[PDB]
């Protein structure tokens, strides 16, 4: 039809370092089984559940009152979410404003903010490290050895914060596409001609056999596709609401999660082409060329550019799609939960002065995000991926998925879908939302408990408190769902623990077709 748009900062700066953390191919595998039988299947139901009733994140659980609280733990993801992004961008801010020069700072090594073991591609001891790296680490962030000194505030990142969090605010309070790909295509061009790029490549493929009885392998997998395909993530459902009656989601859903796919493989591509140069002309083999840490797109692409005549030009374009990149994901993920809490409240003093709310969730996001633009930026931002992204999204999910379809009934939902798309939801979709994608989901994570739960689990050796942090923030996001459910319990009358249950399931006296003139056989 036309571009599916997507192509967000979650195709370009989180699988190409997702990847080489898991192990590098071992991880394609996993992602493309869970894409296929967890991936468009959990897709589809979404964009049906939303063409549903014209909703949002909230308001559409009238079929479950007691599950509502899956609604308001979705939002706590989101903004656990939507706070480091900004992090991230104000990075590409101090690289935007950086290449103002006719050579590049991260191009020579010889510039003050190195060492005597950096190396050079352009014209001692052991460990010979590339010059784009003793950039990152020396000058930007001033890193730390571990969480144990917080260390001073960057100021310059800290200034370059202030104008991310304010261009949002400001684009928010007044009321594209194909650009990626080429961009892309020209850094692709490069990179592989280059001696050394096919090491980089194989890595990329070729699955270990080995590996694939692992944990945390299919885990990241899980939240890799439920994170970039937007399930219970927000602004997905959201944007339903703005979708015709009779348009065809199953046609969207098969086109968008194929691109978004292809999108992503492709910035593997990209991203694992120089990391073949780095080994070649590092003389370390490819799985130990670079560290796995939150950064590798800041390590990678940087390189890319340099080795590519009239560099200033391609890093500035570059870094600009960046920024209107990820002021685009931030402007409609911040706008929806807006939206969302200026609704909850259904008041009038709460009404007409939205700008004083939108200035509060602004000005909340720019004073908590200050410790994460620090000399301990790196492990703080890192905490907040690995026990506030993973492993929640995907249970949210299935628990939703499971009361859908085996509380409200099979049936009445596949019934449904006739009324809305001419022909029934193919058999292979009937099959993986009923058995399929709910039993995976519930080995994965059982799975991960029952074992694989030691010290060597600690991939980075956080200290006690800090994973004792990371877990408390990590249950948050999930423990809201029993709550809610004990507080709607409390309030529906009490007969008995088998009445209480069905009173406040059923589903409500407004769950239907959004608009009229649909509304006429059992839902009328």
């Amino acid at each position: 039809t036309s571009v599916g748009y997507a192509v967000g900062l979650g195709n370009v700066w989180r699988f190409p370092y997702l990847c080489y953390r898991n192990g590098g191919g071992a991880f394609m595998f996993p992602y493309f089984i869970m894409l296929i039988f967890c991936g468009i299947p959990l897709f589809f139901m979404e964009l049906s559940f939303g063409q549903f009733a014209s909703q949002g994140c909230l308001g559409v659980w009238r079929i479950s009152p007691m599950f509502k609280g899956v609604g308001y733990g979705m939002m706590v993801v989101s903004t656990y979410i939507g706070i480091y992004y900004n992090v991230v961008i104000c990075i590409a801010f101090y690289y935007f404003f950086s290449s103002m020069t006719h050579v590049l700072p991260w191009a020579y090594c010889n510039n003050p903010w190195n060492t005597h073991d950096c190396a050079g591609v352009l014209d001692h001891s052991l460990q010979r490290t590339s010059p784009s790296e003793e950039y990152w680490r020396l000058y930007v962030l001033k890193l730390s050895d571990d969480i144990g000194n917080f260390g001073e505030v960057r100021l310059p990142l800290l200034g370059c914060l202030g104008v991310s969090w304010l261009v949002v605010f400001l684009c928010l309070i007044r009321g594209t596409a194909t650009f990626p790909y080429v961009v892309l295509t020209i850094l692709f061009v490069r990179g592989v001609t280059l001696e050394g790029a096919f090491d980089g490549i194989m890595y990329y493929l070729t699955p270990q056999w080995d590996k694939i009885l692992e944990a945390k392998v299919w885990g990241d997998a899980a939240s890799q596709i439920f994170y970039s395909l937007g399930c219970a993530w927000g602004g997905l459902i959201t944007m339903a609401s703005y979708n015709k009656f009779h348009n065809n989601c199953y046609r969207d859903s098969v086109i968008i999660s194929i691109t978004n796919c292809a999108t992503s493989v492709y910035a593997g591509f990209v991203i694992f082409s120089i990391l073949g140069f780095m080994a070649n002309h590092l003389g370390v083999d490819v799985s130990r060329v670079a560290d796995h840490g939150p950064g590798l797109a800041f390590v990678a692409y940087p390189e890319a550019l340099t080795l590519l005549p009239i560099s200033p030009l391609w890093s500035l374009l570059f870094f600009f799609m960046l920024i209107l990149l990820g002021l685009g994901t931030q402007f409609c993920l911040l706008e929806t939960l807006v939206t969302a809490i200026v609704d909850e409240v259904g008041n009038e003093w709460i009404l007409q002065k939205k700008t004083y709310v939108t200035l509060g969730v602004a000005v909340a996001g720019f004073l908590l995000g200050i410790p994460l633009t620090s000399q301990a930026g790196i492990y703080w931002l890192l905490l907040m991926d690995n026990y506030a992204a993973s492993f929640s999204l995907v249970v949210i999910s299935c628990i939703m998925c499971v009361a859908i379809m085996y509380i409200y009934g099979h049936r009445n939902y596949f019934q449904d879908i006739q009324m809305m798309l001419g022909f029934p939801p193919p058999l292979f979709f009937q099959i993986c939302w009923r058995f399929v994608s709910p039993a995976i989901i519930f080995f994965i994570l059982v799975f991960t408990v029952i074992q694989y739960q030691p010290i060597t689990y600690n991939h980075y050796q956080y200290p006690g408190w800090a994973v004792a942090i990371g877990f408390l923030m990590a249950l948050s996001s999930v423990l809201c769902i029993p709550l809610y459910a004990m507080f709607r319990l409390c309030r529906t009358d009490g007969d008995t623990l088998l009445q209480r249950l069905k009173n406040a399931t059923k589903p409500s006296r407004d769950w239907g077709p959004a608009l009229l003139e649909h509304r006429t056989g059992r839902y009328a």
